[PDB]
Formats: C-alpha cells, structure tokens, sequence
C-alpha cells in the first residue's frame, strides 16, 4: 500500500530475520533488547534522572524518572514489547525524548515479562504501581497531577489499570495516553487480516505473544470486554494507518467519547505498529510523538 | 451512507419498533416472527414439498424439502434469526426461491432456538441433521451429493458443522454457502462500530442474541477461533456493505483461500444484513440469491 | 493484503515486464495481445461462431458473434484493454465461456483503438455498433432483446453510450453489464492509491491509457460527470477488491439506485483488475463469471 | 461514528436544508454572521496589528497576531469555500494559533468568489507569500515564514507551494494544510459516504467549486501536477468523517513518495471544519493545540 518510505528499512530488517516463534523466548527478548540499543541517537539532556525501587507485595520493580523542567506532574509510562520484551534501558532515549518534549515527569516503570510471568502479574504491576506511586508522590517529587500511558503492550496495561480504578471507585489517572494498545481478542477485523504480514507486527508474533503472556476475554486482559467506558480519565489515543491493531483502537476512542469520556484519537497517515520508538528513524512519526507530548502537560 | 433505497422502509419500522433488548425473549421472537409472515410476497410455485421428521438422540427436529426439478442433489439449509427465531413458515417462500433458481433439492430444517436451547443445541442440530440425512439419502430420493447453507445465524451453523466434519475425518458436505453468517466474538471491528445503529441490525441486538445463545470463544461457536482452515468444503460467502458482522465475514473467506480451499467471497453493494431474505423488497437482493442459486448446481 | 493467491503468478509476470510507459503503443499492443494469445488455455466449445462486418458510417468494425444455444436475444461485448489493446482473438477463450453460461448470443465488437484512434472514435463505435445491430436485428438472427457488456475501458464504452441513448431518447439497451469500467478523472481515490502499484494494473499505467485516449468533462469519456442517471438501462456492476478502479465504479452503483435505475453491485473479495477474463487461472473470478452470465438471460 | 460534541453543528445544518438559491452575497452574510454569534472569549494576545498589502490591481487586508514577541511567521488564508469567512470571522481561531504556536500569524484576506473567480484567490495567496517574502522586515520578521490554512485556505497554501516550485522562486519554510479540497472529486468512498449530514455536503462541494470556477488546473487542483519534489516540508490534518479526506490522505501519500517530508494525521470522529469548531469540540481544540505546538520547529 502507501506505508511510509522511511520505514522501508525496518520493513526489510523483519524479513529477513526470518521466524523467530521457535527460538528460546529469553534468548529471543535478548537479541531485540540488542537491536534496539543498537543505531540509536544521543540520548537528549535530562537535568535530573533518578532510579527508583517500587517495592510491591512480593516484587519490586525498577523505575527510572525522567526530569528536565523541575517538574510537578508526571506521567508513569508502561513501555511496550509484547508483553516479552523492552526494558528502562531499551526505552531510554524515548523516555528521555518524552520528558524533554513534554516538560513533565516521565516515570518507566518495569513491569515483569513472558513468558516467566504471565497475565496478570504484568497488569497487577501496572495498576500497583500507579497506586505506589499516587500514594508516594513526595519520594518522586511530585507535588501536581499523575497519569498514565504506554504504548503497544504497556498501552494495553495504561488502558487496564484505568478501568480497574474506575471499577474499584479508587483513585484515577489523571489521563491515559495510550500509543497503539493491544485491546480485543482480534484475530479477524480488517485492519487485522489486512496488514496481517509485512509490516513488522505480524499476525503470527500478536498469537505468540498472546500465547506467552496467557494462561486460558477478561477486561483487565482485553479493556473492550469492558460493558461500561463511563468515568474513565481523559484519552489520547495514537492509531497506525497500517497496523494490524487499528480498528480495535479506533473502535475504543469511540466508545469512550459515546460514554462521554474526554478523548483525542489520531491515526497517522502512512504509519506502523512501533512508530514512536521509531521516532529517530521517521520524521512522520517523531512529530507525532512531539505532537502528544506537547499536550500532555495541559491535562497535568 | 449510501445504503441501497429498497432497505429505507424496513429500515425505518426497525427504528420505529423501539428498543428490541428492552422485549422477553419469547414474546421478541413471536413479533419478529409475524413481521415477517406480513411482509410475505406470492410464493413461488414448486413440484414437489414433503414435510420430514428428523428423528434425532433425544430430539426430533422438522425439515421441509423444496424440489422444482426431480433433483439428484440436495442442500439442507439452516434458517437466520439470530438463534432466537425464524422458523420453516418464515422462511418457506425464501426457500421456494432458492429451489426455484438452483433447480436442487433444498431441506429447510428447524433446529432448537435460544434461549430455551443454548449451544450447543443448534449446533449440534445442525451437524447431526447433516450426518442423517447424509446416513439416509435415498429417504429423500438423494442420488447425488449434499451441500449445506444458511444465512446469518444458520451460516454460521453451516460454516462449523463444516469445521467439525473436517475435524472428526467424517463426510463432508460437498459445498458450504454462507450468507452472511455471524463467525466472531466481535464488537470492535470497524464495519461492527460504523454499522452497529441504523442498518437493520444493531449492536446492541447482536449482544442481546449472543447472550441468549451462550452459556457462557471455541470454534463450533465461533468459527473463526479455528487454528486451521484446510480441507473445509469449498464455500461461497456473501456479505452485505453495511453490515456491523460484514468484516468477520470477509476475512474468513480470505483464511480459506489462504489454507487452499476452493472460495469465492462477494460483498453485495448498498446492502445490509438480512438482504437475502429481502429478496422480495429489493430486486438487487433477489438478483444476488439468484447469482449464488445458480451457480450452486455446479458444486452437487 | 489478502489478494487471492491465484493471482500471485499474474502479479510476478506483470513485475517482471518492468515500466512499460516509455513503450510506444503499437509495440506495447503487439505485445500485450500476443502475450496473450501464446499462454492462453483450451477454448470452451460452442455450436455456433460466425464473423460479421458492421458497416457504419466511414468505418467498418470486426464482430464475432457466439451462440451456444439457437438465443433469441444478445449482448454486444466490447472487451478491455485500456482502450489501447485487446481484439476480438484476445477475447475469444472468455467471450465463449460467457456464451456457455449465459445462453444467449454473445456478439464482441471490435471498436477502433488509441491513440491511432483518439476519443471519441470507440465511444462512437461502441455507440453507433448498437443502435446499427438493434435496427439490423434481423439480420444477425436477434427476435429478442439486446444488452450491452464489457470489461474495464469497454464497461466504459458500454456505461458511456446507455447515457448517450438516455440523452438523446433513443433506443436503450436493455441492460448494461460493467465488469470494472474506467468511470472517473482518479489518481486521487483510496482505492487508486492503495492499489496502484502491486503491478497489475498500475497507477502509472492508468495515466498512460488516459493520455493515449483522450485528445487532450464530457460525460461520454467519463460517465461519473453526468449530472443525471435517470433513466437508464439496469445494471449489474463487478468491482474487484484490490483494484484502483475499483471506488469509482462502486459510487456509480450508489448514484444509479439514487436515480431509481434497477442495479446490483458485487465486490469480489479478493479479487485483481482483470479478475473476469482471468477465468481461466482463478476459481473465484470464475464463479463471479458465472454469477453474472447466468442471470443476464433474465434482463433479455 | 462522529464525536457527539458535532450534534447541534450537524442538526443545524440539516434544518437549513439546500440553500443553493440564495444569492452568493447573502449566503456569505449569513455564513459569516452565524461565526461571528457563536464566538467564545478571544484569546488575548499581546500584539496585534493591521495592514495594507498592497498588490498589482487590488489591495488585500491582513492581520498580523503576535504573543511571543517571535521571529518567523506563518502566513493563514482563511476557509469558507472560496466564499465567505473573513479576517474578523476567523480572528478567534488566529488568537488561538497565535497563543499556542508563539510565532507571528498573518492572517490574509484574498477576494471572494464568484465576484472574483479563479485564479484570483490563488494569485492573492501566491502575491501575498511573495510580497511578505521580500519586504519580511517591514512585519518585524527576522526569520523563517511558511504558509497555512484551512479547507478552501488549505488550498491556496498548497497550490501555492506548487508555483513556488515550478518558478524555482524563494519557498516557504513549511505548508501547513488543515483538510484542503485538492481534487475534482464527486466519486470517492469518502466522498459518496459522507456526501450527506456531516455538515458539508456533496452539493455544497459543487456549488463552491461551480462559484469559484469561470467553468484540471494544477493551482485549482494540486492532485492535478506532474511532480511533488521539492515541496515545502507538510503537515496535513484530516478528518474522518468528512467528505474531502480520501483525496488529503491521498496527497500526503504522494509528498512522501516524492521524498518530502510530511506529517499527516487523521482526525478520529471529526468532520470538516473541525479546526475553526476548537471552541465546541475538546477533541478539535486538541489537534490544533498538537499541531499549532510543532509549527514553531520548522521556522
């Protein structure tokens, strides 16, 4: 179709690897974290950065916190990989492009990984966090606003955590910018069968890692299992033209703003599954990710 | 919005009936029933009819057999309704048009409804009759082969019965035409969202149908759960354009071809869910059942 | 996307032909019809074939008439090739096959070609060789009625010259059946540019075949810019799915319906530019063939 | 789908029904009364001022707003069908480009059809880019100036780059198109599907291009040229429900296979004139506030 030419790259990086649903899943999360530590750019200034130790019941998670304006407010921010990879240090330069062009707290946190951890140790991290950290501002200096946000699997976890404040009645996120979550059991919409191969998230690798993170459609799983969107925080949602999570996530926005939840959707035009860690490889997508960052202080 | 204009009044008397969900089951199905006895046009005349027990474990289900032209071949049709209703009196002048265009024997028979008979009761209804009929085809003056159909609900009867003669190595019918079937556990894909209010079918009646039908995701539910495609009987499908079940449907008939069965897909322009049986409102309508009727005699 | 595999060896022969928009016409006819003719298939039998000369006004055209059943009525079928190509040789496997399942006559005309022959030149012929054939009726054994057919540039010629009767209150014919018509100015349209250059029928291309046939509006070069579709002959309409013509054609569906002409439109899932005379190489393509053969006899 | 802050906008316009029988005059009138009675608060800003452009045979008014006491510009050719809108209509709307971006915006006011018909609206964008160009002190400008606009606006910003290229003249730093009609279109999905009850209809897109035309021109119609090379760097804003997007998405596709850069977004639930509605709709308001925040790293 019209995918955008600088990712042609990347498009022929994933062919050429050949399939990977048969090598170890720990040797396998190693050899991507490699890759994406590989071209990267000079990490932007951060004038403050500091390493947290997110003490929950019966694990603790690293965070790193990401600050260049002193900042009040902060938005914790679950990375993404599947549910199989990605770390702090993978999401490093992105967290710190994040901070910089937001001018707010950016807080990675690291939830645990499949298939060592399956659903919903992940999820339980992302809501136990959130809710650490809402009760420990003053240890992380936040003295405004805390919202939460993700982008392909940790956008499903922002997604999650928020329906499971709103369904407990305890406190919310101030808002969820969500960059292209997993959301629905989707093996069969258009977006789906459509870009199914050939645009780096295949089929195949969503059923693999559905496969690691699952034991055996409950909401905090899939948020459009949902019944109700009513009371949810604010929404920014990021779409791909050419991903084969699209339409779940242009069907979400839908439904909020139906249940009269404030939220944004933008799909980008000639743009794949991975555009924002893709941001100092295509020009398209870094202005989007600017694009977001940029209001997220407004909500904060 | 660019729905064919024939549709416009039954469009409207589906608004103009209020909230369906808001009805109990029994009552729902009486008035959907009678709706559509009222809309009846002349029936076309047939040959032969002969009224049939199906004398199956534990339940014996009618059939009525349509015959225009001493046929060798036969399919056995399963009628829509969402599991809820339809009935061999609702759909006889439809099914005196299909004998009429395919010029084959076609069986129209009366599984168990919802919500009285949850699945499996339908689905089994439907494999079992096949496997009956198959089993005993000179009662039916069979010399020939056996297809199966339905539209809507009854598709997606024949599109896992079909499934399930694969899986257990047992005949197989020789064709499996879909109108339309319901495949998915869908309320996220795009033509779902875009077509879920003013089309006849809502989404909101494919929920209240779905819960009536379940008991509480397996594929002779919902075929497109299905780890494999192959060897299913070659199928013709057709979906309508504004359709909220359309975009299950055309990724199925793409997963066939994509397992190399024999499969022709078409989507009927201007259409909504129900078309088939609107045979006799829109002359579009009728000219597609007319298309897929005559080219059913090819496959028996 | 989904294309239907069948067509994956078309699409390599059209890669491996390279850009062929720098070829002069006469070579590129020469070699697009021999093409052809060297890899075509077993013709179908028909009882009878026989070769007329239409005699009009400053002209005479090559017409082959096929007639497998001693019909009363007839189609005129003016094949495709972007106006450019294609003669009644080329033709002759696919418009036998339409002469078997249809049954009736099947009489494909030879209109002149660009750029030797600029618009208007086909549209006249295509125009002046029905009326000619509706007034000699007689003479080509015609009792019935006659319809007009064609394949993308001869859809064309065929939607073209039901508007010119309409205009001009002339005899009509009794139906016009467009399997993909050139319709509109696109190299705009989602399909035109979503589909236009997986090589079969190609963007470039497109171009190419416009500026050979037009000398530099006129609803007869471009049906879409009719500002009114009362009134003419019922339609059946063939879009492809992966085909960049393919969102115009099913607009003028939508604009014939909202005129109140009788037309039925059908998507074939899966399917290519070409899809029809590709009958030989792709089940699909031909039930969708047969489709539409076997319920013309109905219109005549 | 259509986000439910455009109700009202869409049953108003229903309501009013076929107006093609009012005189082109009245119907800019009352067009433009109706945005002038809807206004919210303005946003204040800290400097604002006019002037005089003055042309070869006319001279156009222009408003130039600055709360950043900036450097560079973005030039704004308002929308309204080729029709109507006006520096005063759109005053609320440059207030907030002005607010968010912190740049100077000049907003230009080109002649009206059909008392002035193609190509005097794009002769006016073109002149104006190139007037401001040369005399770039004269508006307290030091740096960099691209060019904006919405819908018809949308259009001249576009067709104007195009002639900036083709006469290989001084090219502005950066095109910034909020849903331009680009294309003779009566026949695309988006088109058909949302030809009726998303406020701009099929036949109002007739009626202003039947106005604006004296009845295929690449600066009338930029789908039309040859070649994208060598284009300002874009940003290009779409809506889903509108009738003008398949061929917007369409055009951004093209920038990029001729390898300019260019950023486009799809507008989830919005309709065309989305933009100038940032005081009805959140989701609205958001999208200028995302892309009038990036306008300031091109200049």
């Amino acid at each position: 179709n019209m995918v955008d030419p600088d990712f042609n790259s990347l498009i022929e990086l994933s062919k050429s690897a050949g399939d990977m649903t048969k090598i170890e899943p720990a040797m396998l999360r190693n050899f991507l974290d490699e890759s994406s530590l590989s071209s990267r750019g000079a990490p932007v200034e951060i004038k403050e950065i500091k390493d947290y130790k997110i003490k929950l019941d019966g694990r603790t998670l690293n965070a790193r916190m990401y600050d260049d304006n002193n900042a009040k407010s902060a938005i914790l921010y679950y990375h993404g990989g599947g549910f199989l990879f990605g770390n702090i240090e993978t999401y490093d330069n992105y967290c710190r492009f994040l901070a910089k062009e937001s001018g707010v707290k950016i807080i990675s946190i690291e939830y645990r990984l499949a298939p060592e951890h399956k659903f919903p140790d992940a999820f339980n991290d992302a809501y136990d966090s959130f809710h650490y950290i809402a009760k420990k501002k003053k240890d992380f200096g936040i003295e405004g606003r805390i919202g939460v946000a993700g982008d392909s699997a940790g956008a499903n976890l922002a997604a999650a955590l928020c329906l499971k404040c709103r369904d407990g009645k305890t406190e919310m996120p101030a808002v969820q910018v969500l960059f292209y979550p997993s959301l629905a059991p989707d093996n069969f919409s258009r977006s789906f069968i459509e870009y199914s191969d050939n645009y780096v998230l295949t089929g195949k690798m969503i059923r693999y890692f559905g496969n690691m993170y699952s034991k055996n459609i409950n909401p905090y799983f899939s948020p459009l299992v949902a019944d109700d969107f009513s009371n949810l925080p604010p929404a920014i949602m990021v779409t791909n033209e050419y991903d084969p999570l699209r339409d779940p996530e242009e069907t979400y926005v839908k439904k909020l703003r139906e249940a009269g939840v404030r939220a944004v959707g933008i799909r980008g035009i000639g743009m794949i599954h991975g555009s924002a860690t893709d941001f100092e490889v295509s020009d398209g997508a870094r202005n989007i990710v600017k694009m977001v960052a940029r209001i997220i202080p407004d909500y904060l």
